[PDB]
């Protein structure tokens, strides 16, 4: 038939070209407009059609329909049309191999309806001459419009928006279409403009919000070349049929061969992989082989829809159809389980889901059929509301919490009230880019260039922050508050190949051409981390800047089955049909994972541990097991939970939060005390704390929201402290006391030096890397020439020497006194995650166990029979248990509200009669904490309110200098967010990691990679200002003080 079949541009397959024909597949848009209904004038190449924009380029204000007696063609932009037979007997029809379109009768010419979605379109204005019908508008099912104006002779000369918004379209007397300019409330702004060769094909198309991007035609009438005119292009080349043979882009990406054949398309690479294509006679892909190997494979029912998906592996998805309406009922997939769905009679819509568990959700709709909320499985609706214009104005949860929005008469957003009564004002320019926020008695404003992108940020504190933009809409440059620089620079298509950091120094970038994956990082001393890719893409090694290597293998369907580390130790992975990872196999022994139908674990079985979960409705986990203790959580409500720890000499300890309906710990309860009320300003930050009758902590926060003053005491000595901060939000100075302390930093915002009192008490320099590490003084002087090996492991710190291992890690530790004998501490790493397994020092040794997701079960000593246990609630410690020959020494009960610690109870037992009685069982002691930004608490205070314990003087990197106070046995152990201390080795635990104080590093690389940073060994940046909690990544303690160019 002369007809090709209609795609939705989501069945497409593509390489570079549409795999199933050699046809090149363009389509850019060029202008975007509108609140209520979007304007868009959008283009696309299909070489024998015709528009606006001259041969081959068609656009969608150029759609039609035509009618040929009784059945009528849309002409829609994609490369087919859609067909509908519709006699003069009928009101509507449909056709089963586009079920999405309605085309309906009208008053003149037809009507064309999407289901899913509120706007149709009306073909009904007769061309004067099949018989043609004009687009003339669009509309809402709420009456809103997109008017098209045409003048006699047909050209379409204005489009006018019920907003507001307003195109003029302009030509030249030989009817190109040149420009077209926004023409609304005494605006003249050019939009886009247009060239056209001495042929009239297009060979530009400059738009203010896009690209700018030129075209070259061979003498067939063909796209030759592209370019954005700077350094983008990609080059074609076609056989006799018009079929595209062969791509090459700019710097060699991309580079194609096709081969084509009936049924069959291979396309092959410069090295001779050869992905190959099947296709059926409607065009849709049957198989897909990828160059090592595998087969997926698709079946389809008689309309096109999708029944069956078989990957590579044999997971078998299938699907059943609602005979002809196109709508799918049951979804079943590789693993059994069931999804079901049911839709309305009358019309097609969903009413409601069943998912495996049986729970079932019911969609709600309003009149005119637009969503107005659900009921859940338990029978609680949520409301939806509507102005007259369909803009919602107000949302309801079934707690009758409530958020509200108010419109402008161009029904922009100007208002937005929330469930707390928090308020957000926003302003526009005449040409609706937003030019004003104010957000908390705050007010942030913003400046644009001609092509509408931020050109200063104007922000509270009444500073400039100044951004550069290329052509292309890249930011090549800003500059921060202080008048640093930091600036990155772009390659062949807006890859970034350069960046340079404000102190200069330069890192580069290089990139795979067959799939622009990174696969190299140059260091600024030339040192190189580098990815090894596959024929699939895969990674199969990647290399450390130290030469240290990692190996993977995969399976036929991209799963990892495989890890071989340089110490030559093999980790397996056996995987579910739903690429749950399901066996963990180590040269330790077997990890089973256990799911239910749902993707919820169950049960983790580990060679030294089990964990067992259980779930309560909502997905609420209600009862976990751990080695060493039991939690329950109960929720009575909403807005309060309620937790139990069991330990176990039996313990129990109780705790209960509420919050304040937007997610805030408002008030704490523990057993036997009186509650901790906890404020809240209008940005969510906490500004005090207090007990009715003793203890009271208050706080001030900046515009910027850094926290500018603590204190707190028996308010009717506690902490008294303030904060000054620079420009560019680093903080400058800190003081106690009077007791001044003053940062100095360079122009990365790493400190220089710390002066306390005009006295220069530290100082540090760093490399061209920005690793903390050159001559620094804290507590000894520390040289800079012997202080790292090849690639940032440390070699020299003071009278130390570091030995490290074939697979990275820091082996041994020797004090090479050369008066004293040999002192070496040992470290014996395992290999499931780089645990430290146990230590050697100078005498006795220590064992360390692990849980299945690597968090600290115990620390043994068999020598001095010292054992401390742990269970955890989270990412953070709720119980710690500590013992010696047996007997308890402390138990802690900690809560945390983040990773900031809010209160603790300790219990104290001790033998008194040395008879085997566990005595002088003493009572629960609460302590109240007060705590720094970065996590490190400062003082406890007892409820009525006074201190008993305050923090040792502290290096800037954590090192302590100063002497144990009043209470020692009342410290908690905590360091900056996420770690804790071991006396017995100096060393800072964070989950995946141990970071060494006296070296500012960590003992072994990332565990991720380069996704972590590019920094593998390094802490932090600045530990004034970020925090890494995990031992993965770091971040900024406080918005707004995050770099906007990235790092």
């Amino acid at each position: 038939e002369g007809a090709k079949r209609y795609r939705e541009a989501t069945k497409k397959f593509f390489t570079g070209i549409d795999v199933t024909t050699g046809q090149l597949f363009d389509q850019r848009t060029d202008i975007t407009l509108g609140q209520t209904l979007p304007l868009v004038f959008l283009r696309s190449w299909v070489p024998e059609e015709q528009g606006l924009l001259g041969p081959g380029w068609t656009d969608s204000f150029s759609e039609c329909a035509l009618a040929t007696g009784d059945r009528v063609e849309i002409r829609t932009t994609e490369g087919a049309s859609l067909y509908f037979a519709l006699p003069a007997a009928y009101t509507h029809s449909v056709n089963p191999d586009h079920p999405d379109f309605t085309l309906s009768r009208g008053e003149q010419g037809y009507i064309l309806r999407h289901r899913d979605s509120p706007v149709s379109k009306y073909f009904t204005l007769p061309h004067p001459s099949p018989r043609r019908w004009l687009l003339t508008e669009h509309r809402d099912v709420y009456d809103n419009r997109l008017r098209f104006i045409y003048n006699k002779h047909c050209q379409l000369t204005q489009v006018l928006h019920s907003d507001g918004p307003e195109l003029t379209l302009l030509y030249n007397l030989r009817g190109q279409l040149t420009e077209i300019r926004r023409t609304d409330e005494r605006l003249q702004e050019v939009m886009a403009r247009y060239h056209y060769h001495d042929n009239g094909r297009l060979a530009e198309a400059d738009s203010t919000q896009n690209f700018h991007l030129y075209y070259e035609y061979n003498a067939q009438g063909l796209i030759s070349r592209w370019s954005d005119g700077d350094q983008t292009w990609v080059d074609y080349r076609y056989d006799k049929q018009g079929r595209c043979t062969d791509s090459v882009g700019a710097g060699g990406f991309y580079p194609v061969h096709l081969d084509y054949a009936p049924g069959i398309t291979r396309s092959t690479t410069p090295q001779g992989h050869t992905t190959t294509g099947h296709y059926n006679d409607q065009q849709l892909i049957t198989e897909i082989h990828t160059p090592c190997g595998g087969v997926t494979r698709y079946e389809y029912d008689r309309w096109g829809n999708l029944v069956r998906q078989i990957l590579p592996e044999g997971e078998t998805l299938t699907l059943t159809y609602l005979a002809d309406t196109g709508r799918v009922t049951s979804l079943t997939e590789a693993t059994g389980a069931v999804w079901q769905y049911s839709y309305e009679a009358d019309s097609l819509q969903l009413t409601g889901m069943t998912d495996p568990l049986q729970r079932t959700w019911l969609p709600q709709y309003d009149e005119q059929g637009q969503p107005a909320g659900f009921i859940a499985p338990d029978g609680r609706k949520t409301t939806l509301t509507r102005n007259a214009f369909g803009l919602v104005t107000s949302e309801t949860d079934p707690d009758g919490n409530s958020r509200t929005q108010e419109y402008d008469k161009h029904q922009r957003l100007v208002r937005v009230l929330d469930e707390e009564n928090r308020t957000v004002s926003l302003g526009y320019d005449s040409q609706d880019r937003l030019r004003s926020l104010t957000a908390a008695g705050a007010l942030w404003r913003w400046r644009y260039d001609r092509h509408h992108r931020v050109a200063v940020s104007d922000r509270p504190d009444n500073q400039l922050e100044h951004f550069t933009h290329d052509r292309h809409g890249n930011l090549t440059c800003w500059t921060d508050a202080r008048g640093v620089k930091w600036q990155v620079e772009y390659g062949p298509f807006d890859l970034p190949v350069a960046r340079r950091d404000g102190e200069g120094h330069r890192w580069q970038y290089r990139y795979d051409a067959d799939t622009l994956q990174l696969t190299q990082v140059i260091n600024p001393q030339g040192e190189t981390y580098s990815y090894t890719l596959d024929a699939d893409g895969r990674v199969i090694t990647e290399q450390d800047y130290a030469g240290t290597q990692w190996h993977y293998r995969y399976d036929r369907s991209g799963n990892c089955i495989e890890k071989r580390d340089g110490e030559e130790n093999v980790t397996r992975y056996d995987y579910d049909a739903a690429r749950r990872l399901t066996t963990l196999h180590t040269p330790e022994g077997p990890t089973r994972y256990h799911y239910d139908s749902v993707g919820r674990l169950l049960t983790v079985d580990s060679p030294d541990s089990t964990l067992h979960f259980e779930y309560d409705g909502q997905d609420r986990i209600v009862r976990e097991i751990q080695p060493h203790g039991e939690i329950q959580r109960h929720y009575p409500d909403n807005r309060t939970a309620e937790r139990q720890l069991l330990t176990g000499h039996p313990g129990r300890w109780q705790s209960r939060r509420e919050v304040n309906r937007v997610g805030e710990l408002i008030t704490l309860t523990l057993a036997g005390q009186a509650p901790l009320t906890i404020e809240r300003d209008d940005a969510g930050r906490d500004t005090g704390r207090y007990v009715d009758g003793g203890f009271i902590l208050r706080q001030q926060y900046s515009l910027m929201g850094q926290l500018t003053a603590q204190r707190a005491g028996r308010n009717p000595a506690g902490v008294a402290r303030r904060y000054e901060y620079d420009t560019a939000l680093n903080l400058t100075a800190a003081s106690d006391d009077g007791q001044q302390v003053n940062y100095l930093l360079n122009g990365n915002g790493q400190v220089i030096s710390v002066g306390e009192g005009r006295t220069l008490r530290e100082h540090y320099q760093y490399d061209e890397t920005g690793y903390p590490s050159r001559r620094f003084d804290g507590v000894q002087e520390i040289m800079g020439e012997t202080l790292y090996q090849e690639g940032h492991r440390l070699n020299w710190v003071g009278s130390h020497r570091f030995v490290y291992d074939r697979a990275g890690r820091m082996q041994e530790k020797q004090f090479l006194a050369e008066g004293c004998r040999l002192a070496l501490t040992k470290y014996r790493w395992n290999s499931q995650n780089q645990l430290t397994g146990l230590i050697t020092p100078d005498g006795i040794p220590w064992e360390y166990r692990y849980d299945a997701f690597g968090r600290r079960t115990e620390k043994r000593c068999i020598q001095s029979g010292k054992l401390t246990t742990y269970l955890w609630d989270g990412n953070v410690p709720a119980e710690i248990r500590e013992y010696q020959h047996g007997r308890l020494k402390m138990i802690r009960h900690l809560v945390f509200d983040g990773w900031e610690l809010v209160a603790q109870q300790t219990q104290a037992f001790t033998l008194n009669l040395d008879n085997r009685v566990e005595l002088m069982a003493g009572e629960v002691q609460t302590q109240y904490a007060v705590s720094a930004p970065t996590g490190e608490p400062l003082a406890l205070f007892d409820p009525a309110g006074k201190r008993v314990w305050r923090r040792p003087k502290q290096s800037l990197y954590g090192l302590r200098l100063g002497g144990y106070g009043e209470n020692p046995q009342l410290d908690p152990g905590l360091r900056f967010a996420g770690q804790l201390f071991d006396e017995e080795s100096g060393l800072f635990y964070n989950r995946f990691r141990y970071y060494l104080p006296e070296a500012t590093c960590y003992l072994s690389p990332d565990p991720t990679g380069l996704w972590g940073g590019e920094n593998t060994y390094r802490y932090v940046q600045n530990p004034t200002k970020f925090i890494n909690p995990l031992g993965l990544a770091g971040e900024n303690v406080f918005i707004h003080a995050t770099n906007k160019a990235g790092f």
